[PDB]
């Protein structure tokens, strides 16, 4: 019953109130719906950030360089965040967000097998450049929102060119939360690299029935703002649109 106006009114406001710019695709089906109160944000290139770690997976585990009870150790140096100092498997290093798990890994896939990968996989502008460790950083590899929200769907239905038990791995590593017998499967990032600085949360929910709706949340991200806004944002936009 309530106007699309009205939907489309009340998700622009939850990024006002963030005092951030951003959109949020949404994919049903085959058709994308763009909200936020920066929609021309949609067709625009931005760093991956963190969001390259679902393909860092894919093409890891696809090439057998890593399991997923594997425990990459912490090396004991110092590292950006503490809560990065400690072992991790690729899924808890996921939820963490954890960089030098996945910088390990892009260095055990080699620049020429993930420069072939990326392409194979068609992800973004697919290029990565000639330093294998930190290409999702700050450049040369962007992609849209739109090209997110299209990758996650891809990944939401196993239709990326991987093995499907690949697939399903690296999905078991993307649950983030239940809601009301609905799972949001869903990966952050910031780039804090660039000027300005990127916001993602890409992912889908999986309602009850087995349905899927992926997602796609690209937002401007501002000195001393909360990661959690991306979630905070994310959330109540898939409540005000009944996904949730």
């Amino acid at each position: 019953h309530i106007s699309s106006q009205q939907h489309e009114k009340a998700i622009k406001s939850y990024f006002d109130e963030a005092q951030t710019q951003g959109v949020i695709i949404i994919k049903e089906g085959k058709n994308l719906s763009t909200y936020g109160n920066a929609l021309a944000r949609a067709n625009k290139e931005y760093v991956p950030a963190s969001t390259f770690k679902m393909l860092n997976a894919l093409i890891g585990l696809e090439n057998h360089k890593a399991t997923t009870n594997e425990i990459f150790k912490w090396d004991g140096k110092k590292r950006t965040y503490p809560m990065w100092e400690k072992d991790m498997t690729l899924g808890e290093a996921m939820a963490l967000s954890a960089d030098p798990v996945y910088q390990e890994l892009a260095r055990r896939t080699g620049l020429e097998l993930m420069q072939k990968e990326v392409k194979r996989v068609n992800f973004g502008n697919t290029n990565i450049g000639t330093q294998v460790d930190n290409f999702w950083l700050v450049g040369p590899l962007k992609i849209t929102p739109v090209q997110e929200v299209n990758f996650a769907d891809d990944l939401a239905h196993n239709r990326l060119p991987f093995k499907l038990e690949t697939q399903e791995e690296v999905k078991k590593m993307l649950l983030i939360k239940e809601v009301n017998g609905s799972k949001i499967y869903a990966k952050s990032g910031w780039g804090m690299g660039v000027t300005p600085q990127v916001g993602w949360l890409t992912g889908w929910v999986e309602q009850a029935n087995g349905k899927k709706i992926p997602f796609s949340l690209n937002l401007e991200m501002k000195e001393g703002m909360s990661g959690s806004i991306r979630n905070e944002i994310t959330y109540k936009s898939l409540e005000n649109l009944g996904i949730i």
